[PDB]
């Protein structure tokens, strides 16, 4: 569920940014995506939405195409370091995996404020 990739990216970088500046940046950070990522960061963001499109192609997701968005999953968090517990169903693992991903990728790479609520419609 999207509100716990939230929280994910507020385990691996604490008290940086709030959830929105992740929300609405580069060319993919953001509603859809297209053209090429600005940044690593875009990067990240783009890898994770192709994530998300391989989660409703997932059988085991029973092709309901909001299933990234909402499914419930299990994760922990702890020094940082965020895991997708074994409880988990396989489509809910697949998903919790993809944010997990997301939110290092986030922690591990810079930030550029030019690059945050950009014209998509000019730099894409
Ligand atoms: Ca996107």
């Amino acid at each position: 569920h999207l509100i716990q990739f939230g929280n994910m990216i507020q385990c691996t970088v604490p008290g940086f940014l709030s959830w929105i500046k992740y929300a609405d940046y580069g060319c993919y950070c953001g509603a859809g995506g297209s053209g090429t990522p600005v940044d690593k960061l875009d990067r990240c963001c783009q890898v994770h939405d192709n994530c998300y499109t391989q989660a409703q192609k997932l059988p085991a997701c029973s092709s309901i195409m909001d299933s990234p968005y909402v499914k419930i999953y299990s994760y922990d968090c702890s020094e940082r370091t965020v895991t997708c517990k074994a409880d988990n169903d396989e489509c809910a693992a697949f998903i919790c995996n993809c944010d997990r991903v997301a939110a290092h990728c986030f922690a591990a790479s810079p930030y550029n404020n030019n690059n945050y609520n950009i014209d998509t419609t000019t730099r894409c």
